[PDB]
């Protein structure tokens, strides 16, 4: 069984995209008309008032503010969700801060205002209304499929996907944030999100879990050339009996995913992905620091990593900031003590930079013996720069310092080696100087 729509062409429930265990009850798409997907423009020149275009007639194009000069990213919400006067429209309104771009939300809230196996299937529909769009800029302005991003959230990254399958893989580039797990994780690449379906694809996972048992919406499964888990990727920072899932695709850690994208438009390197098979390495510090070519960044600017498609499924870990921007800049502190007695009390340390210093952060907790050394990694939600000097902090009687503080830069590996010869009482801001 299946429908034809016109010229978006023909949908069936043959498997994989129906009629199987992931996706047992055979489902049809609803009418383009049902769905009822919107092109929304934005501009530098029109940032907040969007316009309204349509592939079906390009003329709508001329007449907006689209520039064929400027480069071309697609934003795609998930489900019940949409794009006015929400987080799509207002990640436009970040970019335009920073570059000059057309800027175009895909609305489809009434198609994802269902129950979601229809979802799943009316997906495809807007994913050909995407392409359809899309194959209207080459073939009437010839404007070139390198110069297009399709950015999509949860269902969007999959709708993204199709698109992609729709246009042979050679949209410029694929962006799928904590792309939808229900109905994806372990199906067939026609179904969903891979590495093939753009030239460059890279996936931000923050909700992951398998399906078995579900602890979230995201797809723990790696989709891209490059793949990010954030904090892990289960459980973001800031975020027995009847388990209940009934509103788990408006998880705060399921939405965070957008949240450090529209963030890193800003904040270019705030998300560095160190390179790491599991998060326990990351949090272990095997996977540090940045390779010598240099750390991805993760959201925005992932496009400027060098061979950022040499390969599929590279994994990245990082650390993000709990609130606000989101920020954070990986360090390993290196502590090496010294006293004439050993005291059970805590370490603390201090950042002091060019740009401005950083808070006190706990290195070690219980026995403190003179000439100990102690390793531990911190996150810093702002980056410091040149580190000037440190700071050295400890409390429970008698005199304690340390003797040498080595802080390595996440970033560009740069190490620093600071000294002193002093000890000092408990609560005493110690400081070390360069050596
Ligand atoms: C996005 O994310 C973060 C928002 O949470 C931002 O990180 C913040 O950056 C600032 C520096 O830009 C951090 O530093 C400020 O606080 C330190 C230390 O504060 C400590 O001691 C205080 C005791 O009074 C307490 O109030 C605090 O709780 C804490 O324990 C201060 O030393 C600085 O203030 C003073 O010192 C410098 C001199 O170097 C002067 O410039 C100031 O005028 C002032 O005299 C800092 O203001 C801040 O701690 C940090 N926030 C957190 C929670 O980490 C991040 O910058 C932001 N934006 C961007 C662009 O990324
Ligand atoms: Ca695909
Ligand atoms: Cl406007
Ligand atoms: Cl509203």
């Amino acid at each position: 069984k299946e429908v034809c729509y016109g010229q978006l062409g023909c949908f069936s429930d043959e498997k994989p995209w129906a009629g199987t265990l992931q996706r047992p009850v055979k489902l049809l798409p609803w009418s383009p008309e049902d769905i009822d997907t919107r092109f929304l423009l934005y501009t530098n020149e029109n940032p907040n008032n969007f316009q309204l275009i349509t592939g079906t007639e390009p003329d709508t194009i001329e007449a907006s503010n689209f520039q064929l000069d400027r480069k071309t990213r697609f934003i795609i919400h998930g489900f019940l969700d949409k794009a006015e006067d929400s987080w799509p429209s207002d990640m436009c309104k970040k970019m335009f801060e920073v570059e000059k771009v057309n800027c175009i939300c895909v609305d489809w809230r009434h198609g994802s205002r269902a129950m979601y196996t229809q979802a799943v299937q009316n997906i495809r529909v807007v994913g050909a209304e995407t392409a359809f769009l899309i194959q209207a800029l080459s073939t009437q302005l010839g404007y070139s499929l390198e110069d297009v991003h399709v950015i999509g959230h949860s269902l969007g990254a999959h709708t993204a996907a199709e698109a992609g399958r729709r246009l042979g893989g050679r949209v410029g580039r694929i962006t799928g944030l904590d792309p939808a797990g229900p109905c994806f994780q372990d199906e067939p690449e026609e179904v969903r999100l891979d590495p093939s379906d753009a030239v460059f694809v890279d996936v931000i996972h923050t909700d992951s879990s398998p399906i078995v048992p579900s602890l979230g919406f995201g797809m723990s499964q790696k989709v891209g050339h490059l793949d990010f888990f954030p904090n892990g990727g289960k459980e973001m920072p800031g975020c027995d009996g009847i388990w209940e899932g009934i509103g788990g695709f408006v998880s705060c850690n399921h939405l965070r995913s957008f949240e450090y994208y529209s963030s890193s438009v800003l904040n270019p390197d705030g998300f560095l992905g160190y390179p790491c098979a599991s998060y326990d390495e990351f949090q272990e510090s095997k996977c540090f620091p940045c390779p010598a070519e240099g750390c991805p960044k993760m959201g925005h600017y992932a496009d400027q990593f060098k061979g950022k498609t040499s390969a599929v499924e590279q994994t990245f870990f990082l650390n993000t900031g709990e609130s606000g921007n989101f920020t954070s800049w990986r360090y390993k502190v290196s502590v090496t003590l010294s006293g004439k007695e050993k005291v059970n009390g805590y370490i603390r340390i201090a950042l002091y930079g060019s740009n401005e210093n950083s808070k006190q952060y706990e290195i070690f907790k219980g026995s403190l013996k003179p000439d100990a050394s102690h390793t531990c990694a911190i996150d810093v939600d702002f980056n410091v720069g040149k580190i000037q000097k440190v700071k050295f902090l400890w409390n429970k009687e008698p005199k304690l310092g340390a003797s040498q503080i080595t802080v390595q830069s996440g970033e560009d590996g740069t190490e620093y080696n600071f000294c002193s010869s002093d000890t000092v009482e408990e609560n005493v801001l110690q400081s070390l100087y360069p050596c």
